[PDB]
This record gives structure tokens, sequence and C-alpha cells, in this order.
């Protein structure tokens, strides 16, 4: 009778299905450019976004809608509850309590693992087998929350990390020799943000022991300039939000080349925080990030590196830090 | 002791996965390019390619696996036998007797049928609930002997038909005003081959009623030269393989922009070949190719265009032809 | 004596180059997501970002700078000035005044051909040859501004038009067949704003006298819900201001889409802005939309579409409101 | 009067340009690969095929003709002469004399130099200030006589070198640790062909100092498999052929990756083949492999790593191979 019922021909049984998702917890600027960015390319057929300020939601929710006629993801839901995040394969936490001039550090603490208690498991109670990426920032100590809350095994739960820094590194580093990010390799980990020893003893721009930047040391922490891009990748956090006032697109990018890894089964390490609970002299399950393995699957395996005798006194160190601070509970 | 069991540490329980692979059956010229693209693309994780020829594949195979630093797909595996497409989302059959100067029509028929009661089923008894995309010729005839033999709803069991086609004519049809073949819009249906009935009825470069090709009408079938578009199209299959002996990239893009709808649940409309049973007057289990939305679970619903009364005249027709064809069995 | 000097070695003569360049005026959100998807793309090797409001800028530009490891664009700049635009191909104008729940109309008008006299020409000083992309929004009269103030042929001065919207149409539209926006095809002309005649004559989900959505007519204009479509349309681009409190993503997406096929010469057709000077009845340089074929060059020709008596009408009609409004100066 | 004459309106002067081209010398199965691949890209806007084998090319060139709708890259054109490549900003040399089962050397070379002397200089007429990617074999050797033969700088002459070779390298490694080959890197130069001494000094799987396969050391040469790996390479080069009966893809996308950092000007370090005239002892107009910087321009630098006594001993000794199979002309 009407134009469906004569343009279109309903082929009879099997017109439903459902499959594999990709749903951002809060679209505060990151959970957002951490959505456009799994949109230009092909994630997920399904991105659910679930935030509580119901308002700006079902603004930008839209926005990206009017936006279909360039997306390869047909459908793009939205919800003010985790109902709306039913078989999820990837959620990704980014509500919290984002940053100020001075402030940032692990202040946004306290007052994020009760984002979580409440945010965190709910989400899991739908997607039961679904796989965190935790973003939040304090993302060590969250991952380290939302584990414990949540109690799926890490793989599952897994960090922002450094991946972001260690990428920050490359830039910096790059800058110098005149060479893509890509094409230059270092590895910084302990902790995001300020513990982070970066690891020199592994810097390549060819290959180790090949062009290792060691062998050729203008030094590389015992002077001569270049603790600086270490000085520089810390520092360099905290100038991006002092002037546009929030750390938004890089953040996006690193996560979705996280998915990226994870949903095509790469099976490309990274680095991601996880439990080191028993590693390099560190027994007491603390989470900070090193170099893992990544696939369908969550952390396979883990990579364990060659720190120089402080290497691992600083990673002692930061693991340590993060520690007492988890002397936890809402008490 | 080793360096494996030294510079990889095996994250505990859940170190093995799977999930949704694509497999091409036989890797002739066609076979491949359908692959190498599939590849260019992030559609699959896990390609497994399946062929008799064992020579050839284990070479060609190990080419594309040689090829791996550029791939965003980690496992690429190969059989001689369909056990090695346990699993598969989607399986696509170019498997049978390929084209001579001269031959090719539906002359690669009974000959082909035999190729399908042995290749196909059987394929199926692996992946039970796959979904297949028949490119062999044919393609028409073998969808039907495919589907027939095989057993599972049309929707999943769906066809080449005249996408390529319809594309090698919006092709020459842009050729003539200078305009993307993106930009351009026209049909054509019936058969895959030489009963091909273009249906200019609907021939956009805006819109229908808007910018129709119609309107202007320097006729379009009842003459001042456009036929020839139609006859450059039919005959442009042939053209190509007297001189590079064959038919290759542009069957291999066509399909893989099938995946790509299906996979991506584009539900994306196209023209494959389907179960037109009663359909314009078709009353008999010929299967020739219409505008159908394809998606996650197959042929999803059928479009029920407005041939003129001729147009449906010829679309009556080829059914038809197809149809006796089809009076089958090995017998 | 250094590493540089020790790992690097400087293939003697050619040691520099330039080429064909991205610039963006102003990083307000939109100026923004306008960038960061030419970036989730290879549009540019070198896309430099002028903006007055130097804080911001610095802040947001360094933020893409610390992302590079995932571009495939190497040099990314940034000025305070329009001398850090020289050579560029492609420009693009995203500074003024945006938005205001309730305010946006053509209010932001007399208001921005000031941002224009100063931000614009100028621009131009450094790129002679480029290309310009209006967004600004006030598109309409904006381009006439700039197409006015520059004194570069029109083909070269482009307005972002009803890309945008023809888009927010194909999505709603395909929101009621179950068809994607790709699939299913329609036209919105006139103003970008509320003058918008979309143009049902011409609305396809097949073909022109095909699958036109007339011939099955639940009308489309003189009743039978459908008006609302595009009434949905116009208010669609109302609400999302109301709620984010801003137009960015979409915005962003559909004019990459232009960059796209301007700079890949893609001689794809598209709804923009340009000078209707003498076009169906229309006899005074005002510029609003119209389907256009864009290449490397610019616009290279025109397409005119059949308007019925009265889509040519309101066209007509458009053509006038946006006419006196540009009895313009700062006067 | 026409349609053409009634659809579109032609924006009066500015309807004609050009710019940046691809073009391939011969379209053998690698000519070919090294095709479709620049295709399911955008590098190129503009790609020209030139063969001397009439038949084949305007079969295989109408078939990516046919292909269109799909591509991002409006305009394939073909020639039997080198007129058609006027104004290309990257040519690749790929006509010569291909492979056979034993055969396969450094055989195929006064064979090729042949080729050269015609097919190569002459191309260059055309497009002055090209810049060639050499595939043919003989890489090196061609490169040289190529080099000579044309007389523009070496940065501008390049060759396929072992980046194909390295990669292969990075796959088979990366198939013991069951690690991505993106995230394991190591090094072979010195010939493309059985003279690779492959680069162990620096072999990553995190960083180097840090992840070195060294400081672990199954050995890595002086014993305990993984020489294999090397021995694995290149035989594997040689099992390919003897299979599919040729080297085709894994081909293509390596140089397209060369392409794609030249052209995208990522300043991407390569493993290609340059004048080592005067490196590690080298002083006489050898042209092996290299890590090299690529960009625009060409070899923009050279990277100069740190072969052991031997690796330098190996490379000398190649260099030298090379270096008499030069004392060249058609004498």
């Amino acid at each position: 009778s009407t134009v469906k019922e004569q343009l279109i021909q309903n082929l009879v049984p099997e017109d439903k299905l459902s499959r594999c998702k990709i749903t951002v917890v809060g679209v505060g600027d990151v959970g957002m450019a951490c959505a456009i960015s799994i949109l230009l390319k092909g994630l997920a057929d399904e991105l659910a976004l679930v935030d509580a300020d119901t308002d700006k939601l079902r603004g930008e929710a839209l926005d990206l809608q009017h936006g279909s006629l360039f997306l390869s993801t047909p459908k793009i839901v939205f919800g003010k509850d985790y109902n709306v995040s039913a078989n999820s394969k990837l959620v990704i936490i980014t509500a919290g309590a984002r940053m100020v001039s001075g402030q940032t550090r692990l202040d946004l603490l306290q007052r994020n693992v009760a984002i979580m208690k409440a945010i965190v498991p709910g989400v899991i109670q739908n997607s039961p087998d679904c796989k965190i990426i935790v973003v939040t920032n304090p993302v060590d100590i969250l991952t380290y929350v939302v584990w414990k809350i949540s109690g799926f095994p890490v793989g599952r739960v897994i960090g922002s990390g450094c991946n972001l820094d260690s990428a920050r590194f490359r830039y910096l580093i790059g800058e110098k020799l005149g060479v893509n990010p890509t094409s230059c390799h270092g590895w910084v980990l302990g902790e995001h943000g300020d513990s982070s020893v970066p690891i020199w003893s592994g810097v390549n721009v060819a290959g180790v022991t090949l062009k290792s930047l060691n062998p050729a040391i203008g030094t590389d922490k015992n002077k001569q300039h270049w603790k600086n891009v270490h000085k520089q990748v810390v520092e360099g956090g905290y100038e991006v939000l002092d002037m546009k006032g929030y750390t938004s697109w890089a953040i996006g990018l690193s996560v979705t080349d996280l998915a990226r890894s994870i949903l095509k089964n790469l099976k490309r390490v990274h680095p991601v925080t996880t439990l080191v609970k028993g590693f390099h002299g560190i027994k007491e399950e603390v989470f900070l990030s090193i170099p893992c393995v990544l696939g369908e699957s969550g952390i396979t395996d883990f990579v364990k590196v060659n720190m120089t005798a402080e290497e691992e006194g600083l990673l002692k160190k930061s693991a340590d830090t993060l520690w007492n601070m988890q002397k936890n509970l809402e008490l």
C-alpha cells in the first residue's frame, strides 16, 4: 500500500541479526575524539555511546548520525544506561573528572574511583565477555580499580598506559634526527604521568646492537641532552592542556590504535598497563605499563625487557609510588 | 631457557581464540585478484584459501604470506581440503573452467555443475552457517546449482550477478558525460552475459524525475546512440579476455565490494543473483539478478523496480532462457 | 662528531623541497573537526593551521603534532599570520562567529563580512593560485563576499553549500526505507539554512524514471508525510546546536569530502555554492548552491537540473532573499 | 541540443589541467601487481601504463578501466610509447626477462641491460624531473645501468633493493616469536639475491640495547638456529617461483610502500639500492642496498649502520661481486 510496502521486498525469514560492537563511556572531548577516529576506520559496525549527561550526548550522537553518509558503520546508538551496551566486544571508559592547569597529577583519583564504582561494573553485567580499555587516567590505578571492581581476567581489563607517552616520545625523538616516529623506536614505561622511566637501553633508528642510540652515546641520560626528550615528554602532557584546556586528539588516536590491534587480532605488541604483580622485583598487585602483545582475546603475553640496574630501579620505584596509593576502597 | 622462553611472557589462561574468516575456493587469476583486494582492505583477519591444484596454491599462498608486513590480517591459511575452511563467515567459489576466446557463453556449464557437485557442498559441511558469493559464471545457473546442492536459504547463497556489468556500465556511461561512475547511476539486470537488459527507465546523473536520462532523451534504446553503451557493455566482457586472455581485476573488486557490504553490515543495495521465482511474471525457480539489499545476514530484502512493459518483457525472457537450461542434474 | 653527524648521512645536493598543502583558517571546533579528518585520510602532506587566537592554536596544533605517529602527513605547521600558508593548494576558511541557540540564521552576517575583509584576502596574497572552500556560514553570502573581496574565478572560490544538508537528507530519508544514504539519492538546494528547497522531482533508491520516489508517490510535498524529512532536515541543523552547543563533526566530514574530490581530481559532482548569476531565471550575482562537478581546478561545470515550475519557483525565491542581502559593503 | 549540451554546464575558462602521475613500464604479473595496489590506495590520480606488448596491455589496461567505479584515481592511460608518460612524478621500470626455475641469479643481466638501453632513457626524455624505482632485478646492477644510462642524481634513481627481503625476513622472524613483522625489526642488506648479509647486530622486538636479539643470543649466526631464518629468506625467493612460476604480489606491495613514502613525503627510512661508492671500505661506483631515508625528492640521506667486523666483511664482499660485474657496456 505504502512506498515501503511498494519499493522494498522483505526476503522472509532472517530479517534481523547482531554481533560485534564498540562502546564508549562518556563523550567528554576525549571519549569523543576516541569516537570519530574509531569511525575514520572500520573497527565497528555498531558503536554505542553511553553517557550520563543525556543532554550533550543525544546532541553529539545525532551529530555523528547526521554524519552517516561517510561512515562504514551503519549503526550508531546511544544510551543513558548500560543496557545500551549489550554484547559489546570492546568498552572504553572515558568518564570521570578531566584535567585542570596545575591539578593534573593522580589527584583526579579518589574522585574517579567513585566515578568507577558506579560507571564500570554494571556495564559489564551487560557485555559479560567484554574487553576493556581504560582511558580515564589514573589509568594505572583505575585499571586496578576496574580490574578489581569488575573481576575479569586482566587481559580483558587493559589500560591506555604509555602507548600514548611512548608515541609522544617517538615524536620528539624523531623531531631531532629528521626521521619518522615510526622509523625511530624508543620505549617509555613505568607510570603514565611523571614517574616515566623512558628506557634508553633500547632505542633504535635501525636495529638493536645495530643502531641502538647507545653505541654513539652523546650519552642519553648520564648527560648531553636527550634527558630533555624525556623531560619534554612528561612536561609535554601538561603544556597541552594549559593551552587548549584539555588533552583530546592524541589520546584518541592512541586508543583506536589499541582497538585496531585487538579487533583485527594484529598481535602487535604494545606498552599498556597490566599487573606487574611479580615482575622485575615488584611483588604486589601494582598495575603499571609494560610492553605486551595484544590480540582478539586481550593481553596474550608480556614482554620482559632489559632495564639497566636502575631502569629496573626507577620502574621498581614507580611500582611502589603507585602501590601504597592502592591501599584502597571508598574508606 | 630459550629466547622465546626468555623474551616473551605467556599471560596464563586464554592463549588461544577464533572467529570471523574469509575463504576463497581456487586462486585462478580471479579467485586470486578477489584475494589480494580482500587484503588491500580490512575485511578479514583470517583468510583461508582452498584450491585442489596444491602446487600453485602453496606457492601463491606463500607469496601472500611473505607479504605479511603490509596486511592488517594476521592469519592466512591454505588447504587441499575444506577442513581448512572451518567457521568461515564468507566463502567465495571461483573454481571451474574459465574462459576461451569464443567459447565463453553459458558453455562452461554442464562442465561446471560438475565442478560444483564436488567443490561446493562439503565446504558447507565445514562452515555450516557460512554465506556464499558465487563468482564462477554461470553465476546465475551455478547460484541455482549451489543453492540447490547446498540447501540453505538464498540470502546465504548469493551471486556476482551484474554488480559487475552495472559497474562496467556506469563506467562507459560516465565515459561520455565526463562524470564519475559513482556520480552517474544506471542498472543492468536479467542475465550476466548477453541477455542483459540494462534498465534505462531509471538512469540518473542527479535524481529520478530529476536528472533521469529519459527527460532529455537523445532516446536511450529507441535510437540515437546509447544502446551502444549497452552493446559496449556486453561485448565489453568479451573484448577483455580476447586480449589479456582472461577476466581478472574488475571481477575481484566487484566481489570485495559485495563482501564489504555483507561484512560491515552496510545494507547497501546491490544487483546480485537470487530467486526471482515469482516476481514480475517469472514463476519458476529461475535465479537471475535484481537490485537487493545486502547485510550481515545475506540478502535481507529485494528491490522491485519499474521495468517498462518490455524491460519486463526482456527480463521475463532471460528468466526463461535461463530457465529450461535448469532442467538439471548430471543426467 | 654528533649522533646526528654520526647516524645519518646527508645525500648532497637536493636536501630540501616543497609542493601541495592544505590550510585551515581558525580551529573553532569545526575548523578543527575539518582538520583531524583531513588527517584520517591522506589528502595532505603539509597542513598549516592559521588562527588568530594564538593561545589555543599552538595548543591544538601541538596536540596534532604529538599525534604524528599515526598520520601519513609529515608536516603540520601553524601561524598567527598567513605567511604560514605559502603555496597552499586548498584553503578552508572557518573563522567568524559561530552559533547561538536562537541566533543562528543569516545573523552572523554583517558580523562575518567583517571577519572576512580581514581574514580572507591577504591569505590569497600568499597562495595566489589557491582554491577556497568557505565553511563559515553565510556560506552563500560569504562565498559572495570572499568571491568579491578576493577576485579570482569562482571555480576557485567555492562553498560548503548544501553538500551538508543533502547528506543530512539522504540520512533521514534512508532512516525510513532501511537503506544506506549512499544507496538512496535526493538533492536539497537553494539556501543552506531555511530556504532549502529539497528537489523531490529527482529522488531515487535505484534510478530516475526507474525508482524515482515519485512514481509511487505517497506524494512527496503535496502531502502524505515526507515534507517532514525536509522539515526534519532544516530544523535538524538547529536541534544539534541547541544540545552539544555547536555544529562540528558532520560539517567536517562534508568538507573533507569536497577536498577529497578536488584533490584526487575525482570530478565527482556536488551540491556546492556558486554564481547562479543567470540560471533558471536568476539574473544577479547571487550565489546559492547547485549540483556542480569538482576537480583539481575548481568547479569545472554546473549541472542544470529540472526543478518543477515551483522547485524553480522556490529556488527563484531563495536567490532573491539571498539577493538584496547582498546590497553590500561595510557601509 | 544534446543531452551533454543539455545536462552539463561548462564553467568557462579553465576546463583543463594536469599534475602528478605514476607510470609503470611493462605489466608482466609484477609490473601489474605493483599496479592494482598503487590503486588500492590513493597514490596517484593519473597512472599511465607503458608496455611494448601492445596486445595484453590494452587488455589489462581496459580491465582496470572497466574497474573505475572503486578507484580514487580518475585517469588511467596506456601507451606503446613513452610519450604517454609525460610529466610523471614516479616511473617504475618492470620490464626485461623474468624468472626461470634454476635460471634466476644475476643471469637475467646482459639480457636486461639491453632491455634497458632501450626502455629506460627515452622515458626520461619525457618526464625529465621524474623519479625512478627500478624493480627489474639485477635491481642493483640495473639501478647502476639506469643510473648511468639516464644521468640524473641517484636520489632520483632508486631500486627495490632489499626492502623486499628485509620484509621477507621480518616475516619469518616473527613466524617464531608469535609477534607481528612490524613489531619485530631486523635488516638484511648487501645484495638482493644470495649475497644477503642480514645484519643481526641490530635486531629488536622492543629496542636496541633494549630487546636486541643479541643479549639473549641463542646465538644468531655463530649457531643455534636463526641463520636459517636467513637461509630461509634467500632460498625463500626461489621456492616461490618454482611453484606459482613467478614472483608477483609481495614485490608489488614492497614498491608501493616505497612510493607511499616518496609521494607522501613520509621520510620513512628504507633499505633500497644506491651508490655505496665510498662507504664502509667500498670505493667504486657499486650500487647495493643500505638503509636510507626517502621523501618527495628521492633519497635524502643515508643511514650508516654498525656492521660487525665481518657484517662489514660480507658487505665489503657483495660490493665487489656486484662490482666486476659492472665492467660494462654492450661490448
